[PDB]
């Protein structure tokens, strides 16, 4: 049981921070821009003044915040995790940002002793809350063996990528196939409706064969029902596809189906879909051949 | 003694579905119009006839099994072909991978002779029509469908109506749309993980819990990582496959960007040395537009 | 100069205007009722009509072929009583259709076995080009024979020019093609750009005229855009056509083209929202329906 | 004349401030970053320790840095351009960046009382050199007037296309055909002379229709001769590119020919090629061909 700071306690917070304590650990927090909650400071912990205060006094101190200048931000600020970081002490980015950021943080807050982990979340709040959340991690596996209980705690699909850098990698690579397989389904599924043929048929015997995915089990679904209501909304995987595409023009990578993909959310938001489930990308290519694979 | 069934087209998997016919007990005749009888199919039994017409006035069943759109049309509609042949109480059954909309018109053309007609489109290879563990997919009616249904039980596994005649080879063309962009994610994604230093294996093994998860990735994702990509299915087929596609989408107005793309990465394969290699060697074509390999 | 007697195969919206200039320069025109009667104004100007393109072909000494698609050009070329049957020494073939360079290329070498000559010259300028004869003329062929035919292609366009070599003619055609599909989406993307952002879409154009965004497409298709003048010029259909012969030449010899691709891709949404029959400039209503998002009021 | 502050005296500001010079304008310079230029200095320019101090001397400042993150720390910095403004002062952002960020940057400089020009160029160090820059100016009417004759002194066809963010939005229009009118040569040409076509001849024959333009003109015989010598650096379009693609991701625009002609520009990088001309987009086709228009 270790003393937990976690800078971010919101909408995958807050909750993040609940099964944290659940779990036997102190928690302290900071309000040096938000107040601090109410489940989270009756339930046990401490406000603080800044980040550095919080990182002083906390062992692990784990970071989610919405994008990579907020990483920045909560972490190099005056009164930052870098100021109160030392030796002995762990941050644990748990935000999806930047790779090639990430390891240019991770050099600087090992700077000050610290040492530093990118533990980006693949997970939603189905998983934030019900402590079930993907852990992709990047870092030495010496820090990781001290985290890896508390990763436990919020999540199961807990695995080390490689150095620092590798667990963003590891997000960003998963949000291309997530991204990618939702548009492979929503082609496919176009085209078998256009035909004159029922899109769920088509779900059924495809998902016997080398074209089953959780996506097609999953997104297929509610591509053909019609069920595009919120729980991965498209904007935020518009920012996951531009973390993969800042990084592939970094990088010299030819990656043409993303690129699409970019441009197929840009439709669906154009059309007031940026809140809608990654899987209404069909409404977008709906939109561009004027016809729906639902009778709507 | 089951059921009298002809069988046009004894190649690759014409001849091996054949054998499997001849093992559940079924009469074949076969067409020397073109091409000889094969030996192991006389031996075990079959019955060779001069056109396809006598296959048609003889048997009950008449499976085809041709490489594309032209040679379905020949073998139906020439003279002394299987329509000339065919009435009342006979099924004509095209397990070719051909053009939806083509097909439509064949069906109704036969109809018009008194016969019923099956589009049942087959996936799984040479491996899959030998070992009879092939995917089938199949429009026409019901109760043609149930009368076909032991015979495709002999053939192939997961055996599944789409709807009505056309649905079947929709659901096909449908089949390889999300293959190919699946590959085209699994390696677009491998390869942003690899260029950004992290290990495409581990990468890969740690997206295979989540939403990420696939037959692709699991299959396709080792062959990118340990560099097997010997033919098994070759990517000069995938192209006329995906070009079956491009051809509806121009007909029926789609706008498909990933399919499109796909073709392009598919022609830089072929222009490096890659026709005949396996089609999880995407990735290659990738990997030249980025001058780096996920190997080595 | 020299007055030929010319067949033509081909008398409609582009071959009469063509046939009627040629009759204008001073030509024979040689025509055949083999599938269609001979037309009145033509045989009025002086025309002469044979029963097939054989005849037409023993009768004249270059024989001009400006047919819709690929098998029509066959067709009049190879059937019973077609121009290679009636085609042999100091005869030129000349095929003003645009079709596959790959199936040029085989016409040319059956035609010149007979001992005749072979010239593929597809035009660009469409139905108020060939009437004002002003088209643009891109011929493969012997430079012999391309200079023997030049005062008809003369008395046909303006911008006449030989590529060198059976195929060429109409591999330039499918590269004129690509062009300007892919001129027309550059100015579509860029002035929906600048709309969208608030700035005035002519004035964006008049400051980009002068420099290196300067096109014929962003002068003439860039003011359509702006306008909202999209009454076929050259309709849509015809360029998803021509962009699928260039599409099916990158598949046969591995060409990764991938804006060409794309643009095929944004012809079948402007299809899909009624627009199969407008002129291409109007590329950018599909991407307006992608942007849901006009550059006009 | 008039009293001009410059910040940005590098391979276009230099040769442009000197010209302003040479029309009997007096120039101030910052040393905050940079020693001010001796050629500047030996013709009277007026070296000063920082921007805020050239704002409150000079009745106009040009402003000619790399990106947005740099117009935006010399514009609002400590001892920056805007608190050193006020009334009848105009500052002019010379640079090419961000119009959203452009629009933000005004409205706080107009705060001051002074007026803002966003006036990005078009040309090299050639241009810049022989005063024959393009220039696209977005700001009031009157602010633009006064303006005129300095950007006369400077270029040759300048541009009043709006308001505030219209300057640079035309700069970005322009960057977006610029390269997708090269992408349009490079695969046209790429085909001729897959077909067996001199690509030479195919120029020949295009200029004289409605594929003719400057880009068919200039970069179309650079892709013929093969000089790909930087004129315009490919990573510098790419940067360009970037804002169109920023910009499209803010606004909602499929722009697929755009985002795919960036993916295009980082094969081109990958072999090597950030600092060829953007006429060298038809080497990153040709790779992907595996076929190059010229001989070898």
């Amino acid at each position: 049981m270790a003393k937990i700071g976690f800078i971010g306690t919101g909408i995958m917070g807050k909750p993040m921070a609940q099964n944290l304590q659940k779990a036997g650990h102190s928690l302290f927090l900071s309000t040096h821009h938000d107040a601090a909650p109410a489940d989270l400071l009756e339930a046990g912990a401490i406000a603080l003044a800044n980040p550095k205060e919080v990182a002083q006094e906390a062992e692990f101190i784990i970071v989610m915040v919405p994008d990579t200048p907020q990483v920045e931000d909560v972490l190099f600020r005056k009164d930052g995790i870098a100021e109160g970081a030392g030796p002995n002490k762990v941050v644990i980015d748990m935000s999806s940002i930047s790779p090639t950021a990430t390891k240019g943080f991770a050099e600087k807050i090992k700077a000050t002793g610290a040492q530093y982990l990118d533990a980006p979340v693949s997970g939603g709040e189905v998983g934030a809350k019900a402590a079930t959340l993907s852990i992709m991690v990047g870092g030495c596996p010496n820090t990781f063996e001290r985290a890896l209980p508390l990763f436990q705690a919020m999540g199961k699909n807990i695995t080390r990528v490689g150095g620092n850098g590798d667990g963003q990698t590891a997000k960003v690579a998963n949000q291309i196939i997530v991204a990618l397989n939702i548009q492979a389904v929503a082609e496919a599924l176009l085209f078998a409706a256009r035909n004159g043929a029922d899109p769920a048929k088509v779900r059924e015997a495809l998902m016997g064969g080398f074209a089953s995915s959780r996506i097609l089990e999953v997104h297929g679904e509610r591509m053909v029902k019609g069920t595009f209501d919120p729980g991965f909304r498209i904007s935020l995987h518009q920012k996951d596809l531009n973390l993969a595409l800042a990084g592939a023009r970094e990088l010299n990578l030819n990656l043409p189906n993303t690129a699409n993909a970019q441009q197929v959310f840009s439709t669906c938001a154009a059309i007031g879909g940026s809140n809608w489930d990654h899987s209404a990308l069909i409404k977008g290519l709906e939109h561009m051949a004027n016809f729906s694979i639902r009778d709507e």
